[PDB]
C-alpha cells in the first residue's frame, strides 16, 4: 500500500520467504500481506508498536474474497524500534510457520488452502532491504 509490492511469487509449500528491513526509529506499526492478491491473504502480518490502541503485540489475520478473517495475537514481540529485522515465513496445508528474530516461531492457520503464495505487500514503518527465496 505504500511500500514494496511483488507478485508471480509462485512460492510453493516448504518453500522459505526471507524478508530482511529496517524497524523505523519511531515506528508505530508495519505490514507483511501474503496471499493470491490484496483481497485474498493467507497471512497479514501486522507487529503493532503503538496502533490502534496496542503496544507491542503483533497482530495476524486472513482475508478471503476481501473479508477480515478471525484475529490472532501473539503474547510476544521481538521487534525494536530503530533495528533491522528478518521475517522467514513458509506454509503447509495445514498452517503457515512464521520464524521471527530472537528464535521465537509460531504458526498461523492456513484459511484459503491457496496452491502457491503470489503475492506479498508490504506497508508501514519497516523499510525492505533484501527478499529472498528457496
Ligand atoms: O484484523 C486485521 C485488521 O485489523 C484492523 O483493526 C481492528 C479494529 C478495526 O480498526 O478492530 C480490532 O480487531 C479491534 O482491536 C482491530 O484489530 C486494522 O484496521 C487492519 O489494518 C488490519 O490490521
Amino acid at each position: 500500500a505504500c511500500g514494496l509490492v511483488a507478485s508471480n511469487l509462485n512460492l510453493k509449500p516448504g518453500e522459505c520467504l526471507r524478508v530482511r528491513g529496517e524497524v523505523a526509529p519511531d515506528a508505530k506499526s508495519f505490514v507483511l500481506n501474503l496471499g493470491k492478491d490484496s483481497n485474498n491473504l493467507c497471512l497479514h502480518f501486522n507487529p503493532r508498536f503503538n496502533a490502534h490502541g496496542d503496544a507491542n503485540t503483533i497482530v495476524c489475520n486472513s482475508k478471503d474474497g476481501g473479508a477480515w478473517g478471525t484475529e490472532q495475537r501473539e503474547a510476544v514481540f521481538p521487534f525494536q524500534p530503530g533495528s533491522v529485522a528478518e521475517v522467514c515465513i513458509t506454509f503447509d496445508q495445514a498452517n503457515l510457520t512464521v520464524k521471527l528474530p530472537d528464535g521465537y516461531e509460531f504458526k498461523f492457520p492456513n484459511r484459503l488452502n491457496l496452491e502457491a503464495i503470489n503475492y506479498m505487500a508490504a506497508d508501514g514503518d519497516f523499510k525492505i532491504k533484501c527478499v529472498a527465496f528457496d
